[PDB]
């Protein structure tokens, strides 16, 4: 065992990019109050329907619009009982992975006092079957998350097109939906936490589901309500039935479209947890071979360089356990006030 090899180096560290991890479950927690935003939305706004609106000989228009509607509301339960779930399933298993650190914790500083070479072999390649496990959550989390956003993005493209073109239609009826959409897209600005940059507070404020006329619901941060009055008096306004007709899909295709900007902000930020574990397991089979190396050594202290770095991964691991629980608690507290 070198000199260098004995130097508590990068390559291997016990302790995952705790800066650069800790952004990571910030940024997945921003993303799950914007998703459960969009899916409350979704699910609660109006059918929308054609029955008296005149489409001008756009006959299959009405039926397009409806199952855009459909095909984004079965998004949004994927994302609520299938994604979110994996989400949270690889956010346990840091807490895990921190559990048996810990569990490991003292067994390991004994070993390395008393020159135990064998437990200390065990120790680490228990842990490196963990993290090895952890690469799977991650990458099923990953794969999950671009399976989510590839489907949607197919819906968002098509239910865009009609979209414009029924704009087209009531717009060409004298309706005055190029400025409500605008209005309507400025007001639904304020839950789209996942844009946000910068501990977890972002994730205490309220989101309230506000009526607006058509029986449409807009989620809006309870922060925010000053700032939007101005907006929110605008569309609280009685409006003509075709502006009224263009809200419900305007608010549909944004929730939809919004989600799949954010699926795919996440699969660029979310990625990094693939990475820290597949470095980790690298590290760790570092970390055998200096423990295998030194163990020829006679000297009593031959394990004491391993020391330094097993503290700090200690603590490090503590930190971000401690978070990933506080964020997995965000997340499953994570509600819109009607």
């Amino acid at each position: 065992l070198s000199e260098i090899e004995q130097t508590n180096n990068g390559d291997t560290a016990l302790s995952a990019n705790e800066a650069r991890m800790k952004e990571t479950l910030q940024k997945a927690g921003l993303f799950a109050k914007s998703m459960n935003a969009y899916s409350y939305m979704l699910i609660k706004n109006p059918d929308v329907n054609f029955e008296g609106i005149t489409i001008n000989g756009y006959v299959d228009l009405p039926g397009r619009i409806v199952q855009d509607q459909k095909n984004a509301r079965a998004h949004a339960v994927t994302w609520d009982t299938k994604v979110k779930k994996q989400l949270l399933d690889t956010l346990n298993g840091i807490v895990e992975y921190d559990t048996t650190f810990d569990n490991y914790y003292e067994t390991m500083v004994e070993a390395i006092n008393t020159g135990d070479g064998e437990t200390l072999k065990e120790g680490i390649t228990d842990l490196r079957g963990e993290i090895q496990q952890n690469q799977k959550y991650a990458q099923q989390l990953i794969e999950e998350l671009t399976k989510l956003r590839d489907s949607i993005g197919h819906d968002v493209r098509a239910f865009g097109s009609n979209k414009e073109l029924l704009q087209s239609i009531l717009k060409n009826q004298g309706a005055d939906v190029d400025a409500d959409q605008k209005r309507l897209e400025e007001v639904l600005g304020s839950v789209n936490y996942y844009k946000q940059l910068e501990g977890f507070n972002v994730m205490k404020g309220a989101i309230l589901g506000l009526p607006i006329i058509g029986g449409i619901i807009v989620g809006v941060a309870r922060d925010n309500l000053g700032k939007l009055e101005p907006l929110l008096a605008e569309l609280r306004q009685t409006v003509d039935y075709k502006v009224t007709l263009n809200r419900v899909v305007g608010v549909a295709y944004s929730n939809i479209n919004e989600m799949h900007k954010a699926l795919d902000d996440a699969i660029n930020a979310l990625t990094y947890m693939s990475t820290q574990w597949h470095d980790l397991d690298s590290q760790y089979s570092g970390v055998l071979g200096h423990i295998e190396n030194a163990a020829q050594k006679a000297d009593q202290n031959k394990f004491k360089f391993l020391k330094p770095n097993l503290n700090a991964a200690k603590d490090s691991w503590k930190t971000l356990r401690t978070d990933a629980v506080t964020l997995k608690e965000g997340i499953k507290e994570l509600k819109v006030e009607t």
